[PDB]
């Protein structure tokens, strides 16, 4: 019960910015998502779409440009489980986003959109959020 | 002292995660970003939580000479308590995160591409050190 979450970044983010998301996957959770959007308007571009799927045991990465999604990327397995807490670090570098789950590097999302367009992070879905901090 | 070699150097977007405990009679411990694995090498960042003097001292060392000391607001460390420290490399410096909030921004003094090693020493009981 702290979702949807919205953390506006009007000054944007750059290589070095760390997104720290902690929360709990509720018992009957299906899926939740973390989005890095380029605007507050609905249907805006998504520099990143981190999508853990508990029902299909997958973590999907994708982008959305001009109301059209790109090709989906998938990470190795699902480092999320129903009934367990998690910590996610989404780290912006010069050449992409590094996704860290549970003290280990999980997947490197190659940069598709210009990083300077990111203006907002949003977390939604079947997740009970503890904290969303941007360093 | 714990040593984590980095022949790869570090770039903007590298995150240092240190988890551990401050022992009961601890005085001070340090985290060093050194520019060579030899001894007396340059330090791009020195992070000295000093529980004895109730402060936290940042600094650099170039050719056997320390720079001007920087100090953070208070000491977010306690003896007998665990901690989590994030040292995040950006284009404009190192961000020190302690616990749940960012603690200090140490602006770059030495070139970040010269860093070759992370070192932790002093009165500290290390749990895990990870470079992301």
């Amino acid at each position: 019960s702290n979702v949807p979450h919205k953390s506006s970044l009007p000054e944007g983010i750059r290589p070095g910015t760390v997104l720290r998301i902690r929360g709990l996957v509720p018992p009957n959770a299906s899926r939740f998502h973390v989005n890095l959007l380029c605007g507050e308007e609905q249907g805006s571009d998504a520099a990143l779409h981190f999508n853990p799927r508990l029902d299909t045991s997958e973590v999907v990465f994708n982008s959305k440009e001009q109301g059209s999604w790109g090709r989906e990327e998938r990470g190795p397995g699902v480092p999320f489980q129903r009934g367990q807490p998690f910590e996610v670090l989404i780290i912006a570098s010069d050449d992409g986003f590094k996704a860290v789950v549970g003290a280990a590097q999980y997947h490197h999302f190659r940069h598709r959109l210009p990083l300077a367009r990111v203006r907002l992070v949003e977390v939604g879905g079947d997740v009970q959020l503890d904290s969303v901090r941007i360093f």
